[PDB]
């Protein structure tokens, strides 16, 4: 196991970029103007949190607001996990293009080569660049499970790459499966241009934040972020029974 | 006096970025992957032109496709002019957010500090960043003169900065005035946060291409670009 990382943001000052992360803010990797005087930012906030005093607050829209972690070389799989609290919903949303909260990217400079989880065409799901292909197919658009605004959610994304006949992704909300990609028919536009191994070269950086391709501004808070190459799950506290 | 530049793209090979220019492609300055293999690019094209063999061809959308050039230190005003041919129109367009063809920017790496001329809220006009203000005001949105698709146009933008009480911008189509920013009431949202000197710091680079904030893909061709600190207008051949 090459990575087993957790961050509750408790050690960073309020209004500062999380210590130990990079950023991708307003389309620039490690934007030097990620601060409280800007309209788009990714900063520690002590006004909402799932555990302890602090979370990370993403304020963005069309312009992305993200924190970025470098992943170890040669991962075949990765698990991204966080407590997530959003100003708006994902899923079952008319007129959506696509929006995402979680992802991985191959090149730090670009949003050009990456896998993007949140919603596509108003269903919870995934956009890949550079194909710009989307999952699920048209059939399911503007429907399906909702990730509600204004409440804390335990979101896990499992990405299974490496030496397997078709690369997979499964997303879970409070430990319930909500979205899967496990064959080529799950994509709308012919399956990432025929490519069965569609996570190859994607697993270099992990990112978290807000990025709307539907022209929607949002405020998103996350806490207790985890990144691992072994499965991650949510505890009863996180499930909020 | 400080700049008098022209480019018809005739010396650059087809499918190559225009010689002597930088780029802003896919939100990256001097993107190394500005080439005919990509879905977003700014490349010389000999299949359409206004004069000679060649034009520059911008293919982009929400992801920008632009060529960029430095401007000399000290400019207090600039004129941007080009023959322009576009796959869609600007102006009189319901549902538009904003889209632009011409601009100037302060910092090469970002689209974060710049004046954007094309349409705002479906009326020919201007967006400034970082204020995100727009002109004209809301009374005129989704109306006004059209810059039509599928035909060659001569577009000129005058930007008047430096030591004057209020910075100004005037845009012209085939020598007819189509848009003006003369005073603070021309802005929708309070006038660039009350800054009268709103061109200051903006005249470091000129840029041209296609950049939509309305999620519209386009192809745009330009030729016979001029950039000067002295006025420019369209000649007899350009008016057609
Ligand atoms: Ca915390
Ligand atoms: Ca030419
Ligand atoms: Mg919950
Ligand atoms: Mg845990
Ligand atoms: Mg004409
Ligand atoms: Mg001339």
């Amino acid at each position: 196991s090459l990575i087993n990382f957790t961050d509750g943001f408790e050690s960073t000052g309020v209004n500062q970029q999380p210590s130990g992360w990079g950023n991708f803010v307003g389309w620039q990797s490690n934007n030097p103007n990620n601060n409280i005087g800007q309209s788009v930012y990714a900063l520690v906030d002590n006004t909402r949190a799932f555990t302890g005093n602090n979370s990370v607050h993403f304020k963005g829209g069309a312009a992305p607001a993200q924190i970025v972690r470098t992943l170890p070389a040669g991962l075949d799989k990765v698990y991204l996990k966080a407590m997530v609290y959003m100003s708006k919903k994902l899923g079952n949303e008319a007129g959506d293009n696509h929006e995402h909260i979680f992802g991985v990217r191959g090149n730090v400079a670009q949003a050009d080569n990456e896998v993007r989880f949140g919603q596509i065409k108003g269903h919870v799901g995934t956009n890949e660049m550079p194909s710009d292909d989307i999952s699920p197919p048209q059939s399911q658009w503007y429907s399906g499970p909702e990730i509600a605004a204004d409440t804390w959610h335990c979101v896990v994304v499992e990405m299974l790459g490496g030496n397997r006949p078709y690369h997979q992704l499964h997303a879970y909300l409070d430990n319930q499966l909500i979205h899967s990609i496990d064959s080529i028919s799950d994509w709308n536009n012919g399956g990432v241009n025929g490519n069965t191994q569609w996570l190859d070269g994607k697993l270099n950086y992990a990112f978290f934040g807000w990025h709307s391709f539907s022209n929607n501004n949002a405020d998103v808070w996350m806490d207790d972020i985890e990144i691992s190459d072994q499965p991650i799950s949510c505890d009863s506290r996180e499930l909020e029974h």
